């Protein structure tokens, strides 16, 4: 069933699309990258103050991408949200539209060129990713409706594919404190305030609902559980949105025809994480940690895992340790098949990871590009 003729759905771990009035039917792969900046103060794409906001679509599909994650908060989703930041006299068709009335016009343009768009609701407030799905002001139950709104809007759009439930559930303290301080997110604790497994059935029930040709993206924790992060070496060391230790145990309980995993990983541009040391063996050490971390949930259980963010700013400006880190991941991706992901950013404007785009916003990082290309082939 779908309101645009258009219906995703996963088969074994492959995303297919549908055109019910076609009868087509292929699987797609999502070669994508992240354009953010409607999760920020400036409640708009960033860069168009720079550049024109559909020579930017034109020039991401030039590159070979085929699909973008695009970020938002609570406020950029509602009627009226005046936007900062763009260069009028390049984006005139942008004039006096609202932060809501530009992401639809971004959208809809992203269609008419092939490129498909998850939904990503990235912060409740618009300067900082929460641990939880709901804060002190806002409630899991407006949380969801602000997604119901989203997807009643949105499922109109037959190039979105669906919908990131919550940008990286995270911690913010520490073990065993975390597992029942009640101030982060958990999987398997079986306790409702706080396992994000149990909240993803919840919000993704609510949005199927209303969008049911839908994918719904659920990503990782950072802890789990104390008995499955202890069962290995580095479990107290996955990135925000990064652990899926726990889906072994404790599947999510959505529909498997349009559930899809989505794990974040990062480089030691973002955080210089032990296992990064050389005396530890890294590179050659990260398969296996990437394997305990999430790949086994696609190698070993079958499922689609799209990674939905990493990147960094290879050697460009940072540790240098970094393109070595980008080159082993893109390698690993590719012998294992993990041919679908969002790179983070298109946006230069990433304080620890620099992005597709140099500084400009116009030209590009060659040797960064010409790895990541690797895995569009
Ligand atoms: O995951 C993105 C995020 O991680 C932050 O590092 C956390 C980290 O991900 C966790 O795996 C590791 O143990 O340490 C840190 C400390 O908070 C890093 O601070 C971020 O800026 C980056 O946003
Ligand atoms: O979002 C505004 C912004 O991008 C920031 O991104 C964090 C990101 O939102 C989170 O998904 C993950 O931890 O990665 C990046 C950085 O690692 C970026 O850090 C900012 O400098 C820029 O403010």
């Amino acid at each position: 069933q779908t309101p645009t003729g258009i219906y995703y759905e996963v088969r074994g771990d492959t995303i297919y699309m549908i055109n019910v009035t076609s009868g087509e039917e292929t699987p797609i792969h999502l070669f994508g990258v992240n354009w953010f900046g409607f999760e920020t103060p400036n409640h708009v794409v960033h860069g168009l103050w720079k550049r024109n906001w559909e020579d930017m679509l034109l020039q991401i599909k030039s590159l070979g991408f085929n699909a973008i994650r695009l970020p938002f908060c609570t406020e950029s989703v509602k009627p009226g949200t005046q936007p900062i930041g763009i260069d009028y006299s390049k984006n005139p068709d942008l004039r006096g539209l609202d932060s809501l009335q530009i992401m639809e016009k971004i959208i809809k343009k992203a269609g008419d060129l092939g490129i498909f768009v998850l939904l990503d609701y990235h912060r409740i407030g618009c300067t900082h990713i929460e641990p939880l799905w709901y804060t002190e002001d806002f409630s899991e139950e407006d949380f969801i409706n602000t997604w119901i709104e989203v997807a009643k809007r949105f499922g109109k759009y037959w190039n979105v594919i669906g919908a990131d439930l919550k940008n990286e559930p995270h911690s913010v303290t520490s073990p065993p404190a975390a597992y029942t301080d009640g101030t982060g997110a958990t999987w398997g604790m079986g306790n409702p305030a706080t396992d994000w497994n149990l909240a993803a059935e919840r919000i993704g029930k609510a949005i199927l609902k209303v969008a049911p040709h839908w994918l719904i993206f659920v990503e990782g924790t950072q802890f789990t559980n104390p008995k499955t992060d202890s069962s290995y070496k580095w479990g107290y060391n996955a990135w925000w949105g990064g652990n899926l230790m726990a889906v072994k145990d404790y599947p999510v309980n959505l529909p498997k025809n349009k559930l899809v995993y989505s794990p974040h990983v990062y480089g030691p541009d973002v955080y210089n994480q032990p296992y990064f040391g050389p005396a530890k063996g890294f590179p050659d050490n990260l398969p296996d940690i990437w394997y305990h971390h999430f790949g086994y949930v696609k190698l070993e259980l079958g499922y689609s895992v799209v990674i939905g963010e990493f990147g960094g700013k290879y050697g460009h400006g940072g540790d240098p340790r970094d393109v070595i880190w980008q080159n082993k991941l893109v390698d690993w991706m590719i012998e294992n098949k993990f041919c679908d992901f969002f790179y983070w950013s298109w946006n230069p404007d990433s304080g620890d990871t620099g992005g597709i785009l140099q500084d400009d916003w116009t030209t590009i990082w060659e040797d960064k590009y010409n790895n990541l290309k690797r895995l569009m082939d």
